[PDB]
């Protein structure tokens, strides 16, 4: 198993910025996607980002293209989601997540069908 565990988060002005870090258990290894996603109270649990553990390869839900940046540090079993240009849609619970992958030859991590799960964290945008 994978165990994840978000940090960062809290209340936001629009237009501002907030970056989460999510945790990485240290002996994980380099055949995973990690990824970020989303939940607001009465709504359904969408993807945000991910990025392929091994290869650096990012896909974004296209609502926060230009707007949030899903990095990882494999040094420091760390995944980051720098959220810029933040907007009232963009509060809910964020949650990050890992997915086994085998090896192949698309780098292009998944959207879906996510195994471990962080217990997530609040981002709310005011105004």
């Amino acid at each position: 198993a994978v165990q994840l565990q978000e940090s960062g988060g809290g209340l936001v002005q629009a237009g501002g910025s907030l970056r989460l870090s999510c945790t990485v258990s240290a002996r994980t290894s380099s055949s995973h996607d990690m990824g970020w996603f989303r939940q607001a109270p009465g709504k359904e649990r969408e993807f945000v980002a991910a990025i392929s553990w091994s290869g650096g390869t990012t896909n974004y839900v296209d609502s926060v293209k230009g707007r949030f940046d899903i990095s990882k540090d494999n040094a420091k079993n760390a995944v980051y989601l720098q959220m810029n240009s933040l907007k009232p849609e963009d509060t809910a619970v964020y949650y990050c997540a890992a997915k086994w992958r085998p090896l192949r030859y698309s780098d292009n991590p998944s959207n879906s069908d996510y195994n471990y799960w962080g217990q997530g964290t609040q981002v709310t945008v005011s105004s």
